[PDB]
């Protein structure tokens, strides 16, 4: 019917009924996974389209490999199979016979690929290589399990490229951040946070890894939104992609993997949805703009239909509701995520005008007929997409406190910000950070029964420090290493 | 490289041979899986932007549900679980702990589906519900393995739809049906055959499922190409999809399924391939056109200006201009990837103010004026080569196809690789006699029976167009035991994948 609990009086039962009563998403009886509904699943058909055509221009081709792996490819590198091995759901059995050997579930693809990549790869001609699928994954996650956040089946596509140097590589990882970056702010109207992840952070077998970070504000939580990898020649020693280079001898490829996934559409909710349920942004609306005729009515039904009619034929996502009362349609379709609601009344004809209503404001504004058309309307639909990533990052800025020293901190973390502290990279420091904040912590009942903590934990060391204060005479929050000073600003904060 | 081993010398080898050479496929060791590298997962997606766009036309909205199925699920409706069961992959453990509950791969979504449908419909307002998921599912499939035909992790489009009414729910059979005879006609020019499927081979819990059947002529084997099933109301019956009816009564839904899968691009490439390597109907290839400069400064700006108009014209187009390549090494290379439409442009042409075009399906080699030359020149070449590469493989499957109205007439073109047709009263006894007898007397090629196949004759389907065939008066039963069951259509029988 309607969202009966505020988005901050119970996060996670607002949470279910906007993403349920939207018509966005079903539970299902396997744990952790969850059904996409057509509104729904047009936003991911939406961001692959928009990141495809983006990615083609660089090069990159799209492929498909197996969905399996054996165990004796999963044990290959080192550091990856210790970071992934409890999350890895084995098949064990074909209807009531035994397989040989249990095979593995992707949890993700290097050690499916590489194998492929030495083989495919003997000279610097074949370089670089440059491949994406878009997959579905699994992941036992031990963690609550979070519709859209985390789930033990989610949707992404995995970027992995070869190069001949690490320049290449770098170059990659950065541009592709970008795109991650562009889709956020460019289709979902989410704000991001660029950055590299800390030592005790980064993907197992990866060099470093980059990160869009983004911004629960309701909770006061960042979530992870997307990484680009680069791997070195990690990967490339262990599954021996080696390439006859320029100086005559053989060496190792330089690699990068990089994965985005269906998290993104559960931030775009969190940000956005509000009390009254799903908020769209325009670019991912599966309908951008819904058209309302108010009910002698010949003429006005004709006119509602020529306004549909050339909305249309402009390419907006358009419907016509001449279905019930004007309110019961409104709070229809308001639920669903809407942007923008054309009313079409006897009053408003008489005066040659429509009555505009923009869902992420609510503000209702006459526009006269002869101003109307498809340009202005989409003019309209950018309008509200600017406001709705201009209020979230207003939002994001204030909340991000610069804490100097572990009073600041920890008053910032409890009333729900984000914290740029004074940062000398060591794994023993973050530990350090994560318990003591615990410690000093308290969260809402709603995170508390969704299995979060208080914690802070480190989210990146952002790339563009320029704004950031002077480290001179700060101190490590660290006392143990005190002696190793501050020299850069790290974003730390209670996630998902 | 090249292929070493002719297609009618030893065709699966053949097979192998093309598929990895053109940088198609790739093995990997998971029995029965397979690699799909940027050329060919083209091909799959041509037909993903093809088949999206025409049911969207028709109101079919797509999702994503789960890849995990519950036991107590599958095994809600009783044959359709009876016949996947052998085929179902489970999932028994997380890390190193056996889990509480194991789960199954999807073998198809019908149970995975079917309880929201229950959900989702309550009136006859909430129908039709027209539903679809591009998805990769899983059989553990008994039979060998074979390269796209028959892999245990394949990758489709299941569209299933709900109707209150059995003739909305059949109309729609048949709109997908011609949907995926324009698939295998208009993108991968290969010929179709409508048909329903004997009771014996139909899908389980299907009230009747129909079938674009396809003909592979080097081994005389039909390839069921994608199917379309009218569910009745028996996953409806089972899962309470219930609904309150116009009249107030309430009622089971009619529907139906339907599935295309990526065994499209085996049979597409056992089709049209051939000694060379792969030969790709141009509306599927990665490369439609390869433009080759024989080398000079005014033959290299013709050649890019060649290039830009048909990039222009929306044409999939490379210039291969590659330095230490000879132009016959450049020729095989792209030849052995398939690639349709080959322009070369040397300094004597030139100078006639022409270019040499060659096309890859029947090798011909012909000038073209620059005065003809265009973007939509080019463009009505490169559908002349899909028509000729459509027309040439209907022509050998209609020779193929043999009316055999007794058994010696029907071994005998069975056993010279055709089709038969044969005077048929639907019977599931009848149809097993005529497996088990064929197989006594067929042999096949050792590629065959090494590929795990069998010269046993199986139905393919009755065809739906019963028209152009001769009059059954006087025919008799193949199966003797049923003599007093007359013949009332034709069936299509043969041997198969
Ligand atoms: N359980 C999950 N559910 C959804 N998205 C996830 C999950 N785990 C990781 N991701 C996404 O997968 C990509 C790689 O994550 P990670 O390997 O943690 O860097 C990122 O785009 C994440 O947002
Ligand atoms: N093992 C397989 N590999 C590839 N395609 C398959 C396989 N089994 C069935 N198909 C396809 O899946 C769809 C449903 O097949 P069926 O359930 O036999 O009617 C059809 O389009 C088939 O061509
Ligand atoms: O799982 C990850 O984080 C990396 C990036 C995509 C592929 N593997
Ligand atoms: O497996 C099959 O044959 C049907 C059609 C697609 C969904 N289920
Ligand atoms: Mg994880
Ligand atoms: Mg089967």
């Amino acid at each position: 019917e309607g969202i009966d609990v505020k988005k901050q009086e119970n996060f996670s039962e607002w949470y279910s009924q906007v993403i349920t009563k939207s018509e966005f998403l079903d539970y299902y009886d396997v744990s952790g996974c969850y059904i996409f509904r057509p509104n729904c699943w047009f936003v991911w058909e939406s961001v692959q389209k928009f990141f495809d055509a983006e990615i083609k221009k660089l090069g990159v081709q799209n492929v498909m490999f197996p969905l399996f792996v054996t165990k004796r490819a999963l044990e290959t590198e080192k550091d990856h199979v210790e970071g992934f091995s409890p999350e890895v759901a084995w098949v064990t059995k074909s209807g009531n016979s035994d397989l040989q050997e249990p095979i593995a579930l992707r949890p993700t693809s290097e050690t499916i690929m590489y194998p492929s990549y030495a083989k495919w790869i003997q000279s610097h001609r074949d370089l670089p290589l440059k491949l994406n699928q878009w997959t579905n994954v699994v992941r036992w996650e031990f963690k609550h399990a979070v519709p859209f956040i985390r789930s033990r089946e989610f949707y992404w596509q995995e970027g992995h490229s070869a190069f001949k140097s690490k320049e290449e590589a770098d170059e990659e990882v950065f541009t592709i951040l970008e795109l991650y970056k562009r889709v956020y702010e460019e289709l979902l109207a989410v704000p991001v946070i660029k950055g590299t992840k800390t030592e005790n952070e980064k993907f197992a077998g990866a060099d470093y890894t980059t990160t869009v970070e983004t911004f629960i504000a309701t909770n006061g939580r960042a979530v992870q939104g997307g990484t680009s990898h680069h791997l070195g020649q990690n990967f490339s020693k262990m599954f021996k992609i080696q390439f006859e280079a320029e100086n005559k001898e053989t060496q190792f490829a330089y690699q990068n993997s990089w994965g985005l996934s269906t998290r993104t559409l559960g931030v775009m909710i969190m940000v956005h949805g509000d009390d009254k349920g799903m908020v769209l942004p325009p670019r991912v609306a599966f309908c951008q703009v819904v058209v309302i005729p108010l009910i002698d009515n010949a003429t006005l039904v004709e006119k509602t239909k020529e306004i549909y009619n050339e909305l249309e034929k402009a390419g907006i996502r358009v419907k016509l509701d001449d279905r019930r009362t004007p309110g019961w349609k409104y709070n229809y379709w308001e639920l669903r995520g809407v942007p923008l609601r054309i009313e079409v009344g006897p009053k408003d004809l008489e005066k040659q005008q429509i009555m505009l209503c923009r869902r992420d404001t609510g503000e209702k504004w006459t526009m006269p007929l002869s101003e109307f058309s498809g340009d202005s309307i989409k003019a309209v639909l950018d309008k509200i997409h600017d406001s709705m990533l201009n209020k979230a990052r207003k939002e994001m800025n204030e909340r991000i406190v610069v804490t100097r020293t572990w009073p600041e901190f920890i008053k910032a973390l409890n009333s729900g910000n984000m914290c740029l502290i004074p940062w000398h990279e060591s794994k023993a420091a973050e530990e350090y950070i994560k318990e003591k904040s615990k410690l000093e912590s308290v969260q809402s009942q709603s995170d508390a029964n969704t299995g979060l903590t208080g914690a802070a934990k480190s989210l990146c060391v952002p790339l563009d420090q320029s704004s950031f204060p002077s480290l001179e005479g700060l101190e490590n929050f660290y006392p143990e290493e005190a002696h190793k000073k501050p020299n850069c600003w790290a974003l730390f904060g209670r996630s998902y």
